[PDB]
């Protein structure tokens, strides 16, 4: 299976995983939370939590989000890339 090395940002902290170069982005973001969340609370820094309604997201460096129904192979995240997890709150 192909796989794809990426720097995650969260909280101000890096976390390099090791994710499935073909899955659709949608069914790894709320996994992708989840062991954020463990690596945070490692670290004692807060979890990452919904404020209010809304949508976890993985941006670009400009706040540009990925598109949750294409891989990260389609969208050219690749090897070493780097994306911020981000909560977009609905108002």
């Amino acid at each position: 299976p192909q796989a794809a090395v990426v720097a995650i940002m969260a909280a101000d902290v890096q976390i390099a995983v090791v994710l499935d170069a073909h899955a659709p982005i949608s069914v790894m973001i709320d996994p992708l939370l989840k062991v954020v969340n463990t690596r945070l609370r490692e670290l004692g820094v807060a979890p990452l939590e919904a404020k209010g309604r809304g949508r976890w997201m993985l941006c670009l460096v400009d706040g540009t989000p990925l598109r949750p129904n294409l891989s990260l192979t389609e969208q050219e995240v690749y090897d070493g890339d780097r994306l911020w997890l981000k909560f977009l709150e609905d108002t």
